[PDB]
């Protein structure tokens, strides 16, 4: 079982990395949309 | 096996916290996107 | 920008579903760990 | 943003593969747990 638990641990590390890389990409996208927000605020509201 | 179970239990929980942060970010992005639609509605 | 955000919306939604599947999986793993703990503890106090 | 979204697509693909691989492993672990219980009545 301990062998199998180690296999689980290694897959959890993979999922953890998947989420890390995905979140980093989301932060990039988030900044992009924030810029679009500020642009459209200036254009349409102010 | 006790220690190994603890190892996995700890890692599971840390990953749950990470995923929570991802979910928060998703919420924020969706709110920013909704803000854009709001400008189209309100400007006009 | 329109269809660019459309694609964003599609990806965000796909990710939302994948996150749900991941969190469910993590709870399922935790259940298995909990059961293994029950057996291990039973051995320890025997 | 085009290329960043493509990278997101690739990460979702990898995530989904990894979810499936983990699900498959867990199924096998749960079978072992069932065997533990099968032979647990008499310690």
């Amino acid at each position: 079982m301990e062998k199998k638990l180690e296999e689980v641990k290694q897959l959890l590390f993979r999922l953890e990395l998947d989420i890390k890389e995905t979140t980093d990409l989301l932060r990039n996208i988030n900044k992009s949309i924030d810029q679009l927000d500020k642009y459209n605020y200036a254009m349409k509201i102010s």
